[PDB]
């Protein structure tokens, strides 16, 4: 049927939630998170293939890295003009962890696509290769998630009153 | 440190999820209900406050009726458009209680607006104000919540594409 990585989907899914929060226009960082969140969430459906997907998985590792170089990139600008000495510490932080994460889950992404449909494998080491990805794979949903945070506080300083800003406006809030 | 009118709360969240099921892109009526169930909740925050909150209420209510005239407007073309004598019946029916309603939200919710802050009012006379008001923006987001779903229905059996109709795409559960 429909086997899917849940640990991989449940953090695709909390990164989704986190963002969801903010209407997308004039928040480019809240769309590259969006964006992200739908793209891990179609990763958590690739661990489990054939050979077939391979490539699949390769690309949407890609396709998560750009996504991630432009929160990252978006982040650095807001940070530019953060007047505040903490926040922009904060945000400079993560701009600095998010590109580290996403080299090294393309690296992880590709292991795995070159263990798909190999019978040749040992069981431990595919394992492994799962268990390194989806690791991965939640530190990169946790730091964008954090990512989003720090640059909404940044938002409320914000320097010369001029230049660059994000636009933070909620969706409303329903209770479930 | 912040109250909300859970009924109409409710009534404005179940209006919204009913329409947020469809893509607002080629349906207008959609996009006006969506924006009612908004107004609708926001109404909810601004039946309880101060004088200060009295122009957004009269102002909030008055947005409200604007988006339930459109959707009156577009429900009746789409009725024109449709075969089906007994949906065609059930889409009039439905959406000509709307403007009536709309209107005595207005009414009511001037009502509520000169209450707000005033101290010379009885404690039952603006519970019963609020009760009243309550009692309308339910009647009214039921009425757009069937219009919606009969507006979806009027879509099936139309006029062999002859005039302008609705879009009805089921907007791609997030999964
Ligand atoms: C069952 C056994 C089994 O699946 O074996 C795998 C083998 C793949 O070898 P295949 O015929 O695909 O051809 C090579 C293979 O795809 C390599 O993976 C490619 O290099 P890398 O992988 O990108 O480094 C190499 O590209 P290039 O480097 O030569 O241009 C290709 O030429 O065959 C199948 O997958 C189809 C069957
Ligand atoms: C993004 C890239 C993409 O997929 O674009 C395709 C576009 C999606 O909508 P598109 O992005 O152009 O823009 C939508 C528009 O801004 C709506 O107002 C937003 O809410 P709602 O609609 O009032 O609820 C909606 O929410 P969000 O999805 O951004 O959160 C926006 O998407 O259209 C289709 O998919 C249907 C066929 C055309």
């Amino acid at each position: 049927g429909e086997v899917i990585n849940q640990p991989m989907m449940m953090a695709a899914r909390q990164l989704h939630d986190e963002a969801r929060k903010w209407s997308s226009k004039g928040n480019d960082i809240i769309a590259a998170a969006k964006r992200m969140a739908l793209l891990m969430a179609e990763m958590s459906r690739l661990v489990r293939g054939g050979s077939g997907t391979k490539r699949a998985l390769i690309q949407c590792a890609k396709d998560i890295a750009k996504a991630s170089d432009e929160v990252t990139r978006l982040a650095k600008e807001v940070a530019k003009q953060c007047t505040d000495k903490r926040i922009r510490t904060n945000l400079l932080q993560v701009c600095e962890r998010i590109p580290t994460i996403s080299t090294q889950l393309k690296i992880l992404s590709t292991v795995k696509a070159t263990m798909l449909g190999r019978t040749n494998i040992s069981d431990e080491e595919s394992e492994q290769a799962t268990e390194m990805l989806v690791h991965n794979a939640q530190n990169l949903m946790q730091s964008v998630k954090e990512t989003v945070r720090e640059a909404e506080a940044a938002s409320i300083k914000i320097r010369t009153d001029a230049g660059f800003t994000l636009r933070w406006v909620a969706k409303t809030p329903w209770y479930q």
